[PDB]
């Protein structure tokens, strides 16, 4: 059923820095995550320029973004290519470890958090707001799998029994009671525009 893996020491390590110090500029999260999306969705279009085949899963390429008052929650839906089991385990497709480290070294030499996605671990920004991150996905050589963690040093993966996603990538943001603000469509939309407004692929706000 559900299996529980450590993070590489690293990792941990990158996630404490990005929980404990003091960084008031939160809101690249969006843009990391919604970079990532885009990313995700260039992997699959590429694929499927010379396998059509590759869309059977889903020919619409785009971003969702969707607050949600009660849960708590502001989730970044794509559908790109997606991740296979092992991706999912393998810190979700990236370079983690040595991102890790050419990213603490860019932050002794200058830079500060907002640089993260240079090193290829954005999606860890997203514990700038989360408290806990849910990631569902579907790639089309595999099922669909939950990866989970609430930080601490852990995370979870098992296989998804709800909602048959088709093929791409979901990011829930269990938000932290304080970042709330990131769950208004004006603060999304202020983000956005900021951010991500060059992005070449759809990006739709969802209403509640
Ligand atoms: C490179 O990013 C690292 C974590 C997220 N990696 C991802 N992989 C596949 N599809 C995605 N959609 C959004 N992020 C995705």
């Amino acid at each position: 059923e559900v299996e529980t893996f450590a993070f590489q020491a690293e990792i941990a390590q990158l996630m404490s820095l990005i929980i404990n110090t003091f960084y008031s500029n939160k809101e690249i999260f969006l843009r990391e995550l919604i970079s990532n999306s885009s990313d995700a969705l260039d992997k699959i279009r590429y694929e499927s320029l010379t396998d059509p085949s590759k869309l059977d899963s889903g020919k619409e390429l785009h971003i969702n973004l969707i607050p949600n008052k009660q849960d708590r929650t502001l989730t970044i839906v794509d559908t790109g290519i997606g991740m296979t089991k092992a991706d999912l385990i393998n810190n979700l497709g990236t370079i983690a470890k040595s991102g890790t480290k050419a990213f603490m070294e860019a932050l002794q030499a200058g830079a500060d958090i907002s640089m993260i996605g240079q090193f290829g671990v954005g999606f860890y920004s997203a514990y700038l707001v989360a408290e806990k991150v849910t990631v569902i996905t579907k790639h089309n050589d595999d099922e669909q799998y939950a990866w989970e963690s609430s930080a601490g040093g852990s995370f979870t993966v098992r296989t998804d029994t709800g909602e048959p996603m088709g093929r791409g990538t979901k990011v829930i943001l269990h938000l932290k009671e304080d970042q709330t603000e990131y769950l208004e469509e004006r603060r999304i939309k202020e983000i956005v525009k900021k951010h991500s407004q060059f992005i070449g692929y759809p990006i739709t706000l969802f209403v509640e």
